[PDB]
């Protein structure tokens, strides 16, 4: 027979993993607890759209078919900004070459990644209570809470930052089976491109800039071809969050109150924002770390094993890799067993989840801890006193490093370590 | 405001590539002279990088090829043979590694593409006639042979080694326009495994072997799942091809290139059905293109560079051709989303200078390389038992050449294709 894959969770990675998964004669169901909804927006580095390419072209092709239209090509630029001083300078800059970036709305390229998809691939309504395993070969048994089960040779868990498969690798009571606060939470809204312009400038209005400042940071980009601007503004709480609801109502002046001694362009910014917003928590997996991504024939991915604070803005690029992966290793299992019993089929699952753990789990956690690290450098308290100022700035060798590991991972050499250790897995 | 592209040729090249262009977006028509499918039965293998090269251009082609073909996982080894003299003692052998070959049907790989492809995208029985290229800025009109016509962006010439393309390109009267002959010509049949055995060993009948010697070579896999093998003979042929490249031959007439060869090989021959086949080898090597492209029409496969066949992997050249020339297309489409007519067409032919640029010294490199190795399979020095150290390093030669075929860094010629396209656009 083939081989069948239950993917839990219908989010970016869970949905780009299945499109990798079919185009190659996998069998593949995704079980999403959402009803069919996309209830925001987000990028990806030009290593992950080579990623998403290798994955199934489509996916390339559905990114850039849900996003905009743009005489010269543009080169994409990380910009930051003093934004606690008037001075205002321009601190530091990132060139990521042409398309070095590419971005897309989250919910247009979800509806059409799932076009891509044969029908039937994705179950909606079918959230996940408890894992059944038993020996490596039997199937894997999937019980949703509507009463409902499935059957599949292997599982992953693509179900996010709250991962009911993490929990059940774990244990419901572990620390590692949940994320916790990063004290820090975001504000976020839009304003006109006019406002915008209005209290930044031109040039700063048109480009995607991170302000830098004690205690609490803010970026903006512009959206919706040009028209508006995205506001996040992220500050620090010293205080736990109550099962209060991550994301939740806000008012502009509670924002403003933040940034009161900053500079005045940004306050304005703050001021020409709806005077209703979100205060969105950050939650990750800093603290408690998976100690292995996989076990057996479950397999985690994406947010599930790895969720980050999101101040690199690549965490899905982390989980498009793992997505990559997790494909060609369960393609070499498919080929190198066709003919094999069910014994081998299902030691080779597992010679491949292990081979993933092996060479995802490092740069995965190094990426949760690095997106911490380079918020605290964006939110130094010396970029309150002037007179530590090369201090301050001395920061930012650092966050280039950071910001090249993540832009420039080698993804083939990935792959051929991760054929290898499936080979060596399996006595070979 | 979608890109159009008309592929001459409805082959294993002009399928694949059609199969990349179409899963990035691209509108295609495949415009393929035949009725049906030809090839039948026959056999084709593809390096392990020519398959990943395939992967890159939609992982469907893949699984296209494994549905159309305990103990540890098996390697795959070139091996050598000495045809000439009694001893028949193994020469060389060649280690290609876990999937370094993989093997398919091809008229069933070629169909199980199809079904890959979307409806209509593949049209019959259109055998191109004339191209009419107008200015850049429009379009390309193809003219076929039942009077229809179509209109497309540009052109792609994967219409094989009688490339009607190429004849446009360079004039239908025009030498580099026509393949010529090599000189060698072979015959093809099969035998069964049982009789295969009794005149090689089990061992040699099991896997495949070339047999070297003077001015002729032989070499010889199993097929139907080792039920029979397969045999081609090739030999040196002093005169012209007048006459049909392929014709019907005899079995005793094949023995006679085969006189003096040792007794396990003549058997072999020997073995063979009464009727047999015959082929002469065409190829660009003698009157080699002198570009790959020009405007909005660009030559793929063996309508650029067909070859002799003793490398055995000249489709894998090709599907090299249709990875860069997709990859370029699809840049050529986004990087021109929302610019003029004029940029467009303007940018189709940079990608097409760019295609030319990075592939077409490989592709020659490779024509020239597939004679070469066939020279070395047949040197005289194989009977001149004085000269059997000389003859023996030619190995070193044939190992190397190999890799350069096995070991090709496509990513690097990726990379240097989307260099070489901004340049030419002013980037
Ligand atoms: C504000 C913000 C901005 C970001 N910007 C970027 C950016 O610019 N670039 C970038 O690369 N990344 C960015 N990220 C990261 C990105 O959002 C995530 O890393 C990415 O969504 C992770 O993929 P996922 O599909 O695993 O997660 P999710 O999208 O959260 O997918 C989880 C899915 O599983 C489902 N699910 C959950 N529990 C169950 C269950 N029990 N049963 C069934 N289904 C279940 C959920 O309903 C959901 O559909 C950003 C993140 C945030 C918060
Ligand atoms: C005996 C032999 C064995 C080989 N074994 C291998 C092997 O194992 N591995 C490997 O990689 N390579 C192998 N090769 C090489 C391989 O067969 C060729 O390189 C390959 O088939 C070229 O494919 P193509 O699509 O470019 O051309 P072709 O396969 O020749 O197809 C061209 C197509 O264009 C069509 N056409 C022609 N003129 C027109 C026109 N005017 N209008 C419309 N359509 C037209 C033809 O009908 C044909 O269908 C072998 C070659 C030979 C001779
Ligand atoms: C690319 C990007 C997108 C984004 O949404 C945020 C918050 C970022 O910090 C970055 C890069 O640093
Ligand atoms: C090992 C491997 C397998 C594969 O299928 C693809 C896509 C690769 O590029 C690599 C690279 O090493
Ligand atoms: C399938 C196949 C094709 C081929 O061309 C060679 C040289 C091989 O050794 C194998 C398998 O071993
Ligand atoms: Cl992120
Ligand atoms: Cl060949």
């Amino acid at each position: 027979q083939p081989l069948s894959v239950g993917i839990v969770g219908g989010g970016i990675i869970g949905v780009i993993l299945a499109a990798g998964l079919v185009r190659r004669g996998i069998d593949v169901k995704v079980f999403e607890q959402a009803r069919g909804f996309r209830e925001a927006g987000m990028a990806f580095t030009a290593n992950a759209v080579r990623c998403m390419e290798m994955l199934d072209p489509a996916i390339v092709w559905a990114l850039r078919s849900s996003g905009a239209v743009p005489q010269a090509e543009a080169r994409d630029y990380l910009r930051w900004v003093d934004g606690y001083h008037e001075s205002s300078k321009r601190l530091y800059q990132l060139d990521a070459g042409i398309r070095g970036f590419e971005a897309c709305r989250r919910d247009q390229f979800l509806e059409a990644l799932v076009k891509v998809l044969p029908e039937g691939i994705v179950e909606c309504q079918k959230r996940l209570q408890k894992i059944h395993e038993k020996n490596e070969t039997e199937k894997v048994t999937l019980e949703f809470a509507d009463g409902t089960f499935a059957h599949v040779d292997c599982v992953i868990g693509a179900d996010g930052i709250r991962s009911r498969v993490r929990q059940h690798l774990f244990g419901e009571d572990s620390p590692y089976s949940h994320p916790h606060y990063s004290h820090k939470f975001a504000f976020r809204g839009l304003i006109t491109m006019e406002n915008a312009i209005s209290a930044l400038g031109e040039d700063k209005a048109r480009t995607l800039n991170m302000h830098v400042g004690p205690n609490a940071h803010l970026i903006h980009y512009p959206v919706a071809n040009e028209t508006m601007v995205n506001i996040a503004a992220f500050v620090s709480d010293p205080e736990e969050w109550p099962k209060l609801s991550l994301v939740g109502p806000a008012t502009r002046e509670e924002a403003m109150g933040y940034f009161a001694n900053w500079n005045p362009g940004l306050r304005a910014v703050l001021g020409f924002m709806p005077e209703n917003i979100d205060r969105w928590a950050m939650f990750d997996t800093y603290d408690y770390p998976a100690p292995f991504f996989s076990r057996g024939k479950i397999c985690l991915v994406g947010d599930a094993a790895h969720a980050a604070v999101p101040h690199h803005g690549a965490g899905a690029c982390i989980g498009i890799e793992d997505a990559l992966c997790a494909t060609v290793l369960l393609a070499e299992v498919f080929v190198s067993t066709r003919g094999k019993s069910s014994i081998v089929r299902n030691r080779a699952i597992a010679a491949a989840f292990g081979s993933f753990n092996a060479v995802r789990r490092v740069r995965a956690q190094w990426f949760v801890d690095s997106s911490r690290r380079v918020c605290d450098l964006y939110q130094q308290p010396e970029w309150a006193d002037p007179q530590k100022r090369i201090k301050a700035e001395n920061c930012f060798e650092e966050i280039k490093d950071r910001s090249h590991k993540i832009w420039h991972f080698d993804y083939n050499s990935m792959l051929q370590e991760a054929i290898e250790k499936y080979r060596h897995n399996m006595g070979s």
